[PDB]
């Protein structure tokens, strides 16, 4: 499937959206960053 916001993720492809896109988090890992107008 896909994931959602601030889910840990390895490619954008991943995330789940109109044109989310996966990138980093703040200790390192990595995290999602869709763009839903929503939530």
């Amino acid at each position: 499937g896909c994931k959602g916001q601030d889910a840990p993720c390895s490619k954008s492809k991943d995330c789940c959206g109109e044109a989310s896109m996966c990138s980093k988090g703040a200790d390192g890992k990595k995290t999602c960053m869709i763009d839903k107008l929503w939530g």
